[PDB]
């Protein structure tokens, strides 16, 4: 529906289910292991994974669709500082993933936007 300040969750559950199911996805879709990689929390402040989002986004404790956007822009900014090496297939695999989401959610939130001036 035109207008629906509502769509974004609906939009939101779909992208997060197509990235899920992306190849490029592998290394971001759950918490970083601690005890398997001890450094992890030395180099990044503020974790995060595409099923803490997912699990955000279904539990309703998003607000927004900015605030959802935050926390996976937050999964490949994490990548960058963790893997900064262009040599890296993982850095490869955000740098794709991230376009890829940055195509995605720049309607969801222009969208949005529209709907709460409506609102
Ligand atoms: C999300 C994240 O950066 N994970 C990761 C990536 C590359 C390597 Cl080699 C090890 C880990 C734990």
């Amino acid at each position: 529906m035109s207008y629906d300040i509502q769509a974004w969750k609906k939009q939101c559950e779909e992208l997060l289910n197509l990235i899920f199911q992306c190849e490029d996805s592998e290394p971001f879709r759950q918490p970083v292991d601690l005890l398997e990689y001890p450094d992890y929390r030395d180099i990044i402040d503020t974790p995060m994974d595409f099923a803490t989002v997912r699990e955000t986004l279904e539990a309703g404790n998003y607000e927004s669709p900015m605030e959802l956007c935050k926390d996976v822009r937050l999964i490949f900014s994490n990548s960058k500082a963790y893997t900064p090496s262009k040599r890296s297939r993982i850095y490869s695999m955000s740098l794709r993933l991230s376009a890829f989401f940055e195509e995605h959610i720049s309607s969801v939130l222009s969208d949005y936007k529209s709907a709460l001036r409506f609102h």
